[PDB]
């Protein structure tokens, strides 16, 4: 739709202190913060798969918008997670050991806009079309 293509970041603003947020440890941090992923974000069916590329590490989640899933995530959490589509914006939440985070994800004149929150401590990461 909206979202399919490959995406490139370009712009990254708190991601650490969102890291940090998540307990994320020194080094995964050190490694996740200059990182400069490309996301590429595809739909077949009902089935919309997101892969995120950098030169340290893969990794790609396949949904159905309402139903829940497992993910590992980039810094090894084993998380529930449930993606759906509100108003436009793909909203991600992921739960585990009874908190949780959200990642909401819009697109913005010619930018795909990524929110992430974790309790008090909002990130916004942009991607411009690779
Ligand atoms: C190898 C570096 C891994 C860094 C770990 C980061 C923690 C996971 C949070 C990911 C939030 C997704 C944001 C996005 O799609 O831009
Ligand atoms: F949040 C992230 C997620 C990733 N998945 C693969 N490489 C990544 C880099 C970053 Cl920074």
């Amino acid at each position: 739709d909206a979202f399919v293509g490959t995406w490139k970041l370009v712009s990254s603003e708190n991601f650490d202190d969102y890291m940090k947020e998540l307990g994320v440890g020194f080094a995964t941090r050190k490694m996740g913060g200059m990182a400069k992923p490309n996301c590429i974000i595809s739909v077949n069916g009902d089935v919309i798969t997101i892969k995120t590329e950098s030169t340290l590490k893969n990794t790609e989640i396949s949904f159905i918008l309402g139903q829940e899933f497992d993910e590992v995530t980039a810094d090894d959490r084993k998380v529930k997670s449930t993606i759906t589509l509100d108003g436009g914006v793909l909203v991600q939440v992921q739960k585990w050991d009874g908190k949780s985070t959200t990642i909401k994800r819009k697109r913005e004149d010619d930018k795909l806009v990524v929110e992430c929150v974790m309790k008090g401590v909002t990130c916004t990461r942009v991607y411009e079309r690779a």
